[PDB]
């Protein structure tokens, strides 16, 4: 509940929504960035545990910064959840070859957030 | 607070003056290791929340502890304050790119200790 | 238009410069991974800019670009250098090696338009 | 002067096996990132000790000891695996694999070179 969110979409609207169904489980550490560029910036200052990525957006996309991220041996092994619209067969898989730690499509609810916050916490053994 | 730490450093001298000086500012759970590999045993049992290493240690020295550190998935934000004995130019922007949460030259008082602890916890959210 | 050459061995990092070019309307892109395989791409001609990372295994950024200044059949090509910090001590050898101009990554389209126009402009392109 | 080729994706891992070996006396070390560049690395000839990770991209560490000892000019060679488990039944595998041994990470000079010697012997090296 501690741990340190970064959540990144280009749309305020999007980032406040998640940021509050953080809030509504117990998670009030959040912090937010506008593209892949800005996350990565904010990410190098270091002492983030969680990054919620959307999967478009401008200069560099969701794709793009978790591709980046694991390759990075400061941060290889941060947890990624990847915000969809569409879950896609190639999308999926293309999520699943770049190492994210796991997707979901929005809209979403906190139950639904939840659940894949689970998911990921167990498998990652946190 | 409570917050569970584990000092490495193959010299027991400097363990137990680090440990003195964390008892002094009130933290009272800390644990001991001497080397990177004996660290990283103690680190897979889990429970830790802050990690203090020396820079000069063999087997696994501090740098290489910090990057096996940060490439595993539940440790990706823990806390690593490292110790040196110089501050090189050199030193600190390869600690700044392997993702240390701050360094302290040695010898240190409680004072500049307490002082390294606050910067890193403000910077987590602690 | 313009035919550019981006070089570097981290694939993931040209398709973002190849995306921001197109976006910037340069659709004539070629990409190289590493300084060898840049400089056997160059030598068929045709090439008018290149845009290279600073750290590739068999020859780097700084080594790739002092060789093409040393070429006399390509001297004056420009290089756009990309660095991931923007040390003085690396803003000095790349000023030094005749480095066209540097940006410092992750980076922006709009960084990267500032960047090409400013060595458009200096040319007089 | 026995030439070493240390095998893991992750090159903080090689460097301190590489380390280590310096420690022991053994400078005359390489690097390969998978099972396939190590193949690779293993045409260029000279080598007479392979230490390499379990888990790599590509190829993993028991189809590199499989693809090693199913190669006649290499069927010889010395094979120590690295792993995060003593899992007896890794074990098993790499008993039927023909590995020269393991050992587990993190592992200190002194284990490395309790385990080397223990290869050495028992192949009269």
């Amino acid at each position: 509940k501690e741990l340190k969110f970064l959540v990144v979409d280009d749309f305020s609207t999007m980032r406040r929504i998640v940021r509050n169904l953080l809030k509504e489980l117990g998670f009030n550490n959040v912090e937010e960035a506008e593209d892949g560029v800005d996350a990565l910036n904010k990410l190098q200052a270091g002492g983030y545990g969680f990054v919620i990525s959307d999967w478009n957006m401008p200069n560099m996309d969701g794709l793009e910064l978790l591709k980046t991220i694991r390759a990075d041996g400061a941060m290889s092994a941060l947890p990624v959840l990847m915000v969809t619209a569409e879950a896609d067969a190639e999308n999926i898989k293309a999520l699943a070859q770049a190492g994210a730690s796991g997707y979901v499509v929005k809209p979403f609810t906190a139950a639904t957030l939840e659940e894949k916050l689970n998911k990921i916490f167990e498998k990652l053994g946190m």
